[PDB]
């Protein structure tokens, strides 16, 4: 999170790009919607741009530049694809431009790689009115050939737009992404809890009890109750369980954690696992998250942005 992108489509829907197997602004747009929406998860801004109406080439370009000038962004990316029946990725930065050269290289490896396509490389120009007449800097991406099967084959296997998104995100930013599909799992909230080492949940569960199960403790402050494991302090999270009334002569606390029904378990907007903003779901509750051995995991919400929660939360 932290850079600005401005990023447009080649040609318009009234005077298109190339058209064979594949439809140049069908795929770039699709390719553009990717990274866009990668680099926005990424936590960077933003800005899009698709030439709906100009029926010239003339006017789709002075729209696209005049644009990409209105939006100040620390890179420019336009969004095409290739003819001419070679085949594979190649990337087009001003010549001279030492920045715009190094992205080039980057994202034409990174998508060659997603693709499974070769690498035709980054290449210099200055015949390109997009680079030359755009202030920032620049990289004009050729995603595939629309006139090659293989290319075609690639760009229409699984998921392959989503892979583009990473590629791009990743040649741009230089930081691997947290949502990568080979990281992901399914499951669901676990219904045990942990007696920790540290009041931090991102300590060492000494013990798990599960829901319903019952425990002697004693009052250490708003949040927590204190109990030893071995002659050690732990802790465990006075949410998860419910309480009445010291009897016992030496002010232990008998509790239990709640039911599976009535029992919540956190998921957090930040990576310290402490306030903030909290979901708080009951046990059962299925969720999808990322494991990149972080030390917690990490959990994508459209509406909400990245959440977190504790590596035994989740199974
Ligand atoms: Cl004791
Ligand atoms: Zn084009």
């Amino acid at each position: 999170a932290m850079s600005n992108y401005s990023m447009s489509r080649g040609h318009s829907d009234k005077c298109v790009g190339a058209e064979d197997i594949l439809s140049e602004i069908k795929e770039a747009e699709k390719v553009l919607n990717a990274a866009s929406d990668e680099l926005k998860r990424e936590g960077h801004n933003v800005k899009t741009f698709i030439d709906r109406t100009s029926t010239t080439q003339s006017a789709n370009l002075n729209k696209i530049v005049n644009w990409h000038n209105a939006n100040p962004a620390d890179v420019h990316i336009s969004v095409h694809l290739n003819a001419g029946k070679g085949t594979g990725v190649e990337v087009w930065y001003y010549a001279g431009d030492e920045k715009g050269r190094k992205l080039a290289v980057e994202i034409s490896a990174k998508m060659a790689k997603a693709l499974g396509l070769p690498n035709r490389g980054a290449k210099a120009t200055k015949d390109l009115r997009f680079l030359n007449s755009t202030k920032g800097t620049a990289v004009l991406l050729e995603v595939c050939f629309v006139d090659r099967k293989e290319d075609a084959n690639a760009i229409h296997k699984s998921g392959m737009y989503d892979k583009l998104g990473i590629a791009i995100a990743e040649g741009l930013t230089g930081k691997t992404v947290a949502a990568k599909n080979p990281n992901r799992h399914s499951g669901a909230v676990v219904d045990s809890v942990p007696m920790l080492s540290k009041m931090d949940f991102k300590s060492s569960p000494i013990k798990m009890y599960k829901a319903g199960s019952s425990l002697l403790v004693y009052e250490h402050n708003k949040y927590w109750y204190k109990a030893y494991i071995n002659d050690k302090l732990c802790y465990i999270y006075k949410s998860f369980c419910i309480s009445n009334g010291k009897k016992d002569a030496k002010g232990r606390i008998k509790v239990r954690i709640k039911s599976a029904k009535d029992l919540r378990i956190p998921v957090w907007n930040n990576t310290k696992l402490n306030s903030g903003k909290i979901k708080w779901y009951s046990p059962g509750t299925k969720l999808s998250w990322y494991d990149n051995k972080k030390g917690y995991l990490e959990l994508w919400y459209e509406k909400d942005g990245w959440y977190y929660t504790a590596n035994y939360f989740l199974k």
